DNA sequence: GGCGGCCGCTCTAGAACAGGATGTATATATCTGACACGTGCCTGGAGACTAGGGAGTAATCCCCTTGGCGGTTAAAACGCGGGGGACAG
């Protein structure tokens, strides 16, 4: 059971690390994820007046 | 001495309780009539073979629905007045 468990963990590790590499920096960004709409919502005319 | 208040007597009666009534649920006796087992086939699918063609998969592409916003006038919702109708009788 440990042998097959370690083998399955090893074959999980590559795809798991590949997903983590692209999802961790997305998880770090909080305001930048909503900045695609915040930069248009807060930067208008009437907001500036 | 007369009259209002209080309590006992008596008529009325609401509704639970017991007995009669009639159509079914059961307790055998026996018929009975299809039910399933056996037999004899015999007719339809399975092993095996020939050939092929429409989808799984891969690729493209372009398309089209979701997210995501201001805007503004149409309207949902809250509330006041009230009005006619569902239901109790």
């Amino acid at each position: 059971k440990d042998e097959e468990w370690r083998r399955a963990q090893r074959e999980w590790n590559k795809v798991w690390r590949e997903l983590e590499q692209k999802v961790f920096f997305k998880s770090l960004d909080h305001l930048g994820l909503t900045f695609k709409q915040a930069d248009k919502k807060l930067l208008t005319t009437k907001q500036l007046i």
